[PDB]
Order: C-alpha cells, then structure tokens, then sequence
C-alpha cells in the first residue's frame, strides 16, 4: 500500500506518523510504501533521513520515499494525509509566522488575538483572514487531483481549518475526505484527575471539530458526573495548570459545564465565548497562571519553540548523514521511541481500513443522523468504529443537551457556513459582514480599515486580487 | 359568534377592530358578540362607550360587551385577539413606559437602546428583559385556559414578541395560536415609489416575523428587481423619509438588498445588524434625518404621542357619555370611518375562517415544509390562503437566498431559542449568556451589574423572584 504525507516538511509530525507505521505489525511490511512530500527541500530531507534511519534501527521492512511533486505523492495512493501549511518563504518562515503577523495587524485595529479569533473559535492558527484561502484552496486542489489519480484513496485532512475544509471538500467536490483531530484525548485528564482507570470508564463524546462534549460518562455501572461535581466542590479552587496547554479541568471548563450540562472536551475548552477571553488578565482568571495558550505571550512563545525544535531535527539530520553509526533511537528516546505509538488516530485508522483492525475513533464525517436536529450532510465530529468494511457511526447517547445545541453547536455551524460563503463568493462584503457580527467591532469604519490593511499586506496579494 | 379582545384598554386598536367587524357584511349580525376585556377600568370603559356608539351610528346589530374577567372573555370564545401589554399601574402609565424605563437603565450601563435591542432585533418594545416574562406568561395562561374553556377558538396573538410567544405557545401547550403582524405592508411603499400598480404586481414575501424578504417581485410578466436597481441608481441619494417611521426605501434597506439579494420588507429594515445602529449619528447616516424610529429621541416622543392620543379618546368617551347626540363619525371621520377597513389582517382572517371569504394573508404559523432548510415545527411568517377549511400555505417561489438563510434567518431563529430558554429555564445564567453574545458587552462584570439593577427594580419583583431558586 501507498501512504502519502503531504506537507512532510512538518518534520516532527511526519516522523511520528512514520514511527507509528513502522511500529504497527500489520503495516510493517515490505509492500508498505510511505511517500514524503513537501516543497521545502531541506525540511523534506530532514524528515526523509530521520525516517529512513528510524526504520533501519527498528529493523522495519517499510520503504520510505521523498518527492517534491504533489502529483507523484497522490498518484495511486491508498491514503493521503494532508498536513501542509502553505506560506511564502520570501516573507515568512512558516504558516504560523504568517498567521502571527496578520494577528498583530488585527490587534492594532482593536481585535484582541486577531480577526481570526472569534467567539467559540479562539484556537490559534485555526482560520486565516476568516476564509482560510490558502488552506481551503490547496485542499480543494488535492481533492480534485485525488478524484482522478487515486479514486480509491482517503484524504485524511489534518491541516486547519479542519471543520471548514472537510465540509468544503465534501460539498464542492464530493471527494473521499475525513477530518482528523485529537482533542478527544482530554478525556483522559478528566479520568485521571478523578482517580479513574481509563479502561473502567464507559464514555462518549460528540459534537463538532474543537467543539465536542462528554455526552456520556459512566463508572461502576452508573452516571459518573456526580463524581465530577464532587471534584469541583473540593478540588477546583486549588486546580493549577501543569503548562500553558493544560485547560481541561480549568475554571472555564467547569463554568461551561455548569451552563451546558456536559463537560466540554479538549480544544472545546479553548473555544469559549468572550467571557473567558476579553484580555490576558481575564484569561488568567479563567485558565489561571498562563492564561491558556491562545494569548499574546504564550502563543508566539510556542511557535518559537516549534521553530527551534524543527531546527534541532534538521541539525540532527546532518549528524546522522555524516555518522551513519549514530543511534537516534538511543540518543533521543523521546523523539524516537520503540515501544510507544504517538496516540494519534491517523495510523490506527489506516490499519483499521486496510487490515480490519477494528477500533473506535473520533472523526469528522457527515452526520447522517448520528445527532438529532442537525442536517444529514453537515460534517460533525463523531464516535465511529472503523474496520475494513468502512466507517460506522456509534449511536450517540445520551443526546447532547438543548443548550449545547442552541448556544454552542448551531452558532459554530453558522460560522462555518459564513466562512465557506466568504471563500466561495469571492466577496469582500462577506468578510465585512463576519466582522460586523464580531463583538469587538465598534464601528463600520473599523471593519473596513482592518480588512484594507490585512488585504494590502504584500504576502496577501493573491487573496487581495481574489476579492477584487 | 363570540370575538374576545383581551387588552381592549388599548383603545384605538380595539376600536379599529370593532370598526372592521361592524363594516364587514358577514359579521354585522345580532349573534356576533364582541367582548372587550381589560383590567384597566377607565380605558376599557372608553373603548366600550366609543365602540357601542360607533355600531349605533352604523346601525349594526352587533353586540358589544365589556368585562374585567379574563375567564369570562375566554369562555366559549370563537376568536381571541390578544393585544394585551401587561404593566403594573402602581408604577407606570403603560407597557411602553415600563419598557422605556428599563431601556434607560440599560443605556446607563452602556447598552445603547437597552439590553432588549440586539442585532437583527432593534424593533422597540419587542422583548422585555430578553425573556419577555410578563407577555409570555400571559399568552401561556390564555392558551391553557383556551384549551379547556374554548377548545375550538383561534388565539390570534398580536402582542409582542409575536415570534417568541407564538413559538412558545405552540411548543409548550400545543394550543391553536396564530401570530399576526403587519410589516408586509411596506411592500406597497415599494410599489408606489417605483410607479407600479399594486394590483398588477406579482409578489411574495417570506421569512420570520419582522424578518420577511421580498422573494418574488414581478411586473407585467417580468422580474421587477431591475426596476428597483434603476430606482436605486437614480433616486436613492436624494431619498428622504417622510416621518420617523419611513424606512422601506432607506439606504439601510438598500445596503441589505445589495448584500442579501432580496429586499428586506417592513420591520425587517429596522432589524438590521449594528452596522446601521451604533449610535444616533449612525442611524441618521443610514435612515436619514430622524435616525429612524428606534432611537433615544424619536421613540419617547412617539410613546408620548400615543399617550396623548389615548387620553383624547378617553375624553371623547366622556363627551359621548354626556351628549348622545354627538356624531363621532362626523366629528372625527379619520378615527371613525365608514366604508373603509383599516387594512389590518385580523378581521379578514375571522371572516375567512368563519364565513369562507377566502383571502391571502401573511401569518406566523409552523413552517411545515414551506421553507426548505428549516424545521417543520418552526414558526415562520408565511404567505397563506385562509378560508373555512383553514390555513393553506402558498408555494414559496423563488426560494430565499443562501445569504438570507445563513446570515439572517438562522441567526434570528437561534435568538428566539435563546429567549425561550431564558424563559422556561428560570435560570439567570441564560440571561447572562445572551448578553455575553452582545457586542456592547465589554466585561462579564458589566453583564452581572446591568441585570442586577434591572431585576432589582421595584416593578420587576415578580421576574426577580421567578429567577431566584
Ligand atoms: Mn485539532
Ligand atoms: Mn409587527
């Protein structure tokens, strides 16, 4: 089989994908070809060398290939993983650096954390100038190529905005796309914090990408929510975040639980109303110490760490290339483990589809009735069981609460429709209309000016012309 | 037949209803009984005397009765017209005055035009502290009474919020309510400005209460929107409103037309985004001279005007009580016309249901498939044909645009659900959550304080306790 990783320049992630493949029995065979593709020659090479080296040390028969041709990566593929984050190397070092520059423009026009930060949509680098033109455009191009050169492949969309893109591709191309995100892993924080063994809990989450809720939580044959209530009464007050990313049991999470009736899970906790996000001091009240990860201090700090980690991997690539005796699985155990899968859903999905290794996943697929009061065709993030017969929606029960539907999911669904409309219409009036619905907007003149300046940045030339 | 007017203390409207009934040939009969009910004795009395006086001057066999009892008004009714605007007379002269005071508290806390003014919801006196407790409570009470004591009657809801109340009554009691509003009449304004004969226009509107769109506009066999475009290019810049209410052809309405692809009709124009409403100066840019009717200047002024008109009718009632020879149809023809219906929808509806006089109306009724992409059970404002077999939904064609659905109607529907949840949940957190979605909210502490003060007002004690555990 042929597994293609588009955007392999994202080195650490591409490596953890390869590692997961080489460590998976059913997939660790001679006829498993992994194609690594990216336009960035040096980042691609670093992933390539560290990937081949890793499989050699693991003694895995898997073949690793690299290429700079999208078409070559796609042709005849069985699985295509889209993790690309387009950017202009003349102006920026990465997509996240471009997002950061635009965010700063927004901030000077009075939009704290940028125009792309909206109610229920605070997750950083999720959308770009609202309609995410570069990311949607690329996914659509991949989807259309896949329909002709790889008619049986799954497009595994990991690049953001996952919700908008999966929905756009489905609606406009009919391509075989499935959105992947792993905010569901926040549920293990909850179990731990409450002193529960994960394998003794009967749970389910459902909702929308970065918008999922613990609809079922049961322990020793009963509702386990009373246990959370106890923890809130006794432990919430003294809760402290272990790092900027640590929000699952935060005051914001529990305030949302109090209102909605179920606990928001994972990135859902980041995606709250402005109640929790007005400014950095408000964020520190609701997430404590760091103010979470989506703020002016922590986010640029995170991106810088990413950049450095990547540059270390590139250097390490150089090392192994000159000293073929280097043992990376010994030198750097955390980056190159041998008994530890990443925990990411991508490779289990592949093993499930190809090899009938049945597993429960949480993926962005069309609703088709799983959630009542939502359209069949709406892409949602659902519990599904996957095997070689395909993707089977688990019955969602109990249902999501009324408040979650009317106050959280529906408003998020409408924003998806607004962002999609902003992309397809090529109409600047839609971009304006979105900002007019933005609580931070104080005047129409403000809306016009922030968009004028953002669309006039030199690296946004194509986007500016698109809306002209 | 028994036609009950609940809230007949709203003198001029109650008279308009009586007048239409008396001038309707199939309803002018001695077994047509019009009950006027209201807890306000003076006002009820004035409606009562002027009503009986008018039906005499017309020689109608219609019987007019007055009662301060809700139960008596409802018992055995065939049609119940709820036009009540509940208010505590210990504190205020009317519902409007109460709304005005609360609005000022909100403005003091930084909410221009009050917390009850929200995006797509600028119409003054439409909701009251978001959940409209007094008005929703009353409608529900009437609904349950009606199901028991008037099992076949129609509840014709006129009092606001019509959308919220109609939906709530349908969902929680399943009672036989239909919502009535007259925004659709802005369409004739469009025809007049374009120089078109109202009788030779093929038109349709659809959407939601105070949220309707001119989805079909055809003239002499051709889409007539090109004529609107023509008018915009030639006349818009010099357009001027005739009074604070004149907004149908405003720059606001046209700006919405340009974005959505269809013209907002009637009160829909008042119900825009904050783009047209940030402050009085912004209102004047988009609605010209007066800044429309929903502002700190024109609305109190209109409310005082109403109070003044009501008081003149009460004084006239006295005049007639002490001079049975006065002919009020002569003294004030404008107020007491003959051979001239108001143009309102309520009495034609009654004539259609009762006597099979078939008529096309625009009413709030369950969607039931009329509009694609909306639930069957959602209450919407639809073109319907009415007769003794009931309500027949006209085919809606052309469809409402995508933008109208995703940017206007759906956001409007969600707000109705928010407002409903704010009522039945008895939960103050829901009132808070709504203000948290509000642009003029700058902090949570602001939200807490504005609701605290509003709920602590002496006349809001019932609501205050309702929201307490
Ligand atoms: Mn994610
Ligand atoms: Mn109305």
């Amino acid at each position: 089989m042929k597994i293609s990783i588009v955007g392999a320049g994202s080195v650490r992630f591409a490596l953890q994908l390869v590692e997961d493949i080489a460590q998976t029995d059913e997939l660790s065979r001679e006829d498993t070809h992994i194609y690594l593709m990216d336009v960035h020659e040096r980042r691609l090479n670093a992933s390539y060398i560290l990937a081949r080296k890793y499989v050699e040390e693991l003694n895995s028969p898997v073949k690793v290939v690299k290429t700079e041709s999208l078409d070559e990566a796609i042709e005849g593929a069985d699985f295509i993983i889209n993790t690309a984050y387009p950017y202009d190397p003349r102006y920026h070092d990465s997509g996240s650096q471009r997002w950061d520059e635009v965010t700063k423009v927004g901030e000077k026009h009075g939009y704290y954390r940028g125009i792309d930060s909206q109610e229920l949509n605070m997750v950083s680098t999720y959308t770009y100038v609202l309609s995410s033109y570069p990311d949607v455009k690329l996914a659509l191009e991949i989807a259309e190529k896949m329909k002709k050169m790889a008619p049986k492949a799954y497009l595994m969309q990991t690049a953001n905005p996952v919700f908008e893109i999966t929905q756009a591709v489905r609606r406009w191309t009919g391509a075989n796309i499935i959105g992947f995100c792993h905010g569901v892993a926040g549920v293990y924080e909850v179990f731990e914090r409450l002193g529960l063994d994960p394998e003794e809990v009967d749970w389910q989450v459902a909702g929308v990408n970065h918008g999922i809720w613990l609809n079922r939580f049961r322990y020793r044959g009963k509702d386990a929510y009373p246990l959370l209530d106890e923890w809130i009464e006794k432990e919430l007050s003294k809760w402290e975040p272990k790092n900027p990313w640590d929000t699952q049991m935060s005051p914001a999470a529990m305030d949302m639980y109090r209102f909605y009736g179920m606990l928001p899970i994972g990135d859902t906790v980041r995606n709250g109303t402005w109640k929790y996000h007005y400014n950095l001091e408000t964020k520190k009240k609701w997430f404590r110490r760091f103010g979470g990860i989506d703020n002016e201090v922590e986010r640029p700090k995170f991106h810088e760490h990413l950049r450095r980690a990547r540059e270390r991997l590139i250097k390490l690539a150089e090392e192994v290339q000159e000293n073929p005796h280097l043992k990376i699985t010994e030198k750097h155990p955390e980056i190159f483990p041998k008994g530890r899968l990443s925990g990411e859903q991508h490779i289990p999905f592949i093993n499930a589809i190809a090899n009938n290794k049945r597993v429960r996943l949480f993926l962005n697929v069309e609703n088709q009735g799983a959630l009542k009061d939502f359209p069949d065709d709406l892409v949602m993030e659902l519990p599904v069981w996957v095997d070689s017969s395909g993707i089977h929606r688990e019955k969602v029960e109990p249902d999501l609460t009324h408040r979650i539907k009317i106050f959280y999911l529906w408003p998020r669904i409408l924003r998806t429709e607004w962002n999609l409309e902003a992309f397809i219409s090529r109409d600047r009036k839609v971009l304006e209309e979105i900002l007019i619905r933005d609580p931070r907007t104080k005047s129409y003149e403000q809306v016009v000016k922030v968009l004028d300046e953002i669309l006039s940045l030199p690296f946004n030339e194509e986007i500016r012309r698109y809306y002209e």
